[PDB]
């Protein structure tokens, strides 16, 4: 089964899904390796070849540093590459169904990882279901995460800034370019993302280049508003600057400084990364999207605030406990291991942890506002508000305020709030509907019976699946033949937003409406 491409032709492979056929083309370039003197550049044109290209296994992931936290913990270890760290990394996947469908939505997934991890070959992001179920073709790419794909001296060209999020463009000109050959409509196309792929989504709803690449977008736990998604130019600049020191290519001329940090192994810049910043957090992405001038000509706050981005409809959500992934990577007595009963004090020094050049009173003003309980002798009071801290002003508002104020523009938007935890949830039970743990859901991977999940989890898999698949081909993700609950519009009076759970799903209004006040009006003047 062989397809010709704008380049040449490609051979797939054949996957035995639910007693019928998926056709995976796995690995294709869709660039030259940006390697040598291309690396720190935007992807350069790919020249033609004349072979089949065998495009049946996933390809190389991009250099990037690993998870080393839990080592043999499948909760970390299944966000771990899946295939050889290199450099050359710039491939796609397709999924068709099969047989070959006539003119079917395509569904483009951008993986996250704090701009610094992430790759396209995951388990949980295998596009096999979807193209089986829904008749849907999905794309999913590497892009270049870290320094290597996000290293900034702006005007430069030698490091522009935002090689990553050009690299996802590249990959969506492709599948312009391309997929009508697979039988897909590249006039039908929708950008999902998860967490910075959600925010890379988001910024491909204002970068002018990305406008005629796609036609809607899901933003799942993220958006280019949160406080980790856009790095300033200064910051851009004195990280640019002290991994120059820290690799000894300090220079004057700015551009010898690239071509000296050119010659450096990727492990000499993979490891220097995490020092670039005079304190981190969990949260911290060091080298990430910055107003380049090129993909990005503002800040995006304002392109956002005066209406400067593509008109079209989004599906937007966030999970119940977006912030309790990042407490066990740092925050003082948590442990995956026990039910981290952490105390006051213990708060306290977690606040310093997750916002560490913030003001004593800014501390002071995040727990005056999550320390009003209700019942005061719960030891659990403490625990939960730090993840909710982290949740809130990470994920939950950011994506809230993105929502309100695309919408104001006069586009249609829809709101959710996933509340089920996994049955197969490898993390402990006090982390709950942790961040990430929807993606499988959305993928269909509960529509396997041996994937030992619950009848109800299918049956949510199920619908959400409907309901995205349903998004894409026609705007509006409704689940319309299983009396489902209508999903409505989240206007910004309202805020009407639909949960998604196993038991009832639900129309709510206005979601954590007194902690967004905090995060969203008071907290950006400390
Ligand atoms: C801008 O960069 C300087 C330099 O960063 C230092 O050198 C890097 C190569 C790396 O090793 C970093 O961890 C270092 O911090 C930052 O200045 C340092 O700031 C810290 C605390 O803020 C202080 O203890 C160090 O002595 C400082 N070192 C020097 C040489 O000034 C500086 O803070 C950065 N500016 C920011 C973040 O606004
Ligand atoms: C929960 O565990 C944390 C983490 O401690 C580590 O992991 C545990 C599973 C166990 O193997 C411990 O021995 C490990 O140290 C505990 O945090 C520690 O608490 C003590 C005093 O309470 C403190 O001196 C240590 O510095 C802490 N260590 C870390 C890494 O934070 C915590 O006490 C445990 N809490 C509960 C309620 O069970
Ligand atoms: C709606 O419920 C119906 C059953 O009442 C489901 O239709 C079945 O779908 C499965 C696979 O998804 C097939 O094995 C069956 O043959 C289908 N038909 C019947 C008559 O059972 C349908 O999947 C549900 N849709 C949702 C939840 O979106
Ligand atoms: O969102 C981030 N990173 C992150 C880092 C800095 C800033 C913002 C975001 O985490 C990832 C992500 C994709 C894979 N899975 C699911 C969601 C997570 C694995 C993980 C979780 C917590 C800490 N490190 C790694
Ligand atoms: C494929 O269909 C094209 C029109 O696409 C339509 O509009 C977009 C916005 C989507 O929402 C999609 O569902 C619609 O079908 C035609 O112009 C084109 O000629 C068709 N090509 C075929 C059938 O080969
Ligand atoms: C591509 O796949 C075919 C079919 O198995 C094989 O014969 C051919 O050698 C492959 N080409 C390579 C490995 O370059
Ligand atoms: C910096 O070095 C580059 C590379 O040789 C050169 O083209 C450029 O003009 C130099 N700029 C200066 C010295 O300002
Ligand atoms: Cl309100
Ligand atoms: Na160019």
């Amino acid at each position: 089964i062989i397809i010709a491409t704008k380049n040449g032709k490609v051979r797939g492979m054949q996957l035995t899904v639910f007693g019928g056929t998926v056709t995976a083309f796995l690995g294709i370039p869709y660039a030259q390796p940006p390697l040598g003197r291309l690396r720190f550049k935007k992807p350069q044109s790919l020249t033609k070849w004349s072979d089949i290209w065998n495009a049946t296994k996933y390809a190389n992931s991009c250099c990037q540093n690993i998870d080393q936290s839990f080592p043999g913990f499948h909760g970390s270890e299944m966000w771990n590459p899946n295939t050889d760290l290199s450099e050359d990394c710039l491939y796609l996947n397709v999924w068709i169904p099969a047989p070959k469908p006539k003119n079917a939505t395509v569904l483009i997934w951008i993986y996250g990882g704090g701009f610094q991890t992430g790759t396209s070959s995951l388990h949980v992001y295998d596009g096999k279901f979807l193209a089986r179920v829904e008749r849907v073709i999905v794309v999913s790419m590497n892009y270049r995460v870290g320094a290597l794909g996000f290293l900034a001296l702006p005007g430069n060209p030698e490091a522009p800034g935002n090689m990553g999020l050009f690299d996802q463009q590249l990959a969506l000109q492709w599948v312009q370019k391309n997929i009508a050959a697979f039988g897909g409509n590249p006039k039908s196309v929708t950008l999902f993302g998860e967490s910075a792929g959600a925010a890379s989504v988001s910024l491909h709803l204002l970068s002018p280049g990305s406008h005629s690449l796609f036609t809607r977008a899901i933003l799942q736990s993220g958006s280019f508003n949160a406080p980790w998604a856009v790095t300033s130019l200064y910051e851009a600049r004195n990280r640019t600057l002290n991994l120059a020191k820290l690799t000894g290519c300090s220079r004057e001329n700015e551009t010898e400084i690239i071509k000296c940090l050119r010659n450096k192994d990727p492990q000499e810049i993979l490891l220097n990364e995490a020092f670039v910043v005079p304190y981190g957090t969990p949260l911290s992405v060091n080298f990430g999207p910055t107003v380049d001038g090129d993909f990005l000509t503002d800040m995006p706050d304002i392109l956002l605030e005066l209406g400067q981005f593509k008109k079209t409809q989004i599906l937007v959500g966030v999970n119940k406990d977006e912030g309790t992934a990042f407490l066990v990577y740092g925050a003082p007595g948590f442990s995956k291991d026990n039910n981290s009963i952490i105390t006051r004090k213990e708060f306290q020094e977690g606040l310093k942890i997750f916002f560490p050049g913030v003001s004593e009173f800014g501390k002071e003003s995040i727990l005056f506002h999550y320390t009003d309980w209700v019942d005061d002798q719960r030891p659990e009071n403490y625990r939960e508000a730090l993840g909710d801290v982290v949740g809130d002003y990470n994920f939950i508002c950011p994506a809230l305020e993105f929502t309100k104020k695309f919408s104001e523009w006069g586009n249609n938007a829809f709101f959710y709030y996933f509340e089920h935890r996994s049955s197969k949830l490898p993390w402990p039970e006090w982390m709950g509907v942790m961040h990430g743990y929807e993606i499988e859901f959305v993928f269909g991977l509960p529509l396997e019976r041996r994937d030992q999940y619950t009848k109800a989890e299918e049956i949510l898999s199920r619908s959400i699946v409907k309901r995205w698949a349903n998004f894409a081909k026609y705007g509006n993700p409704q689940e319309t033949q299983n009396q489902s609950t209508s999903w409505p519009v989240f206007k910004s009076t309202e805020q009407k937003y639909l949960t998604l759970n196993t038991e009832s799903t639900r129309i709510m209004t206005k979601l954590r409406a007194q902690q967004c006040r905090f995060w969203t009006s008071f907290f950006p003047k400390v």
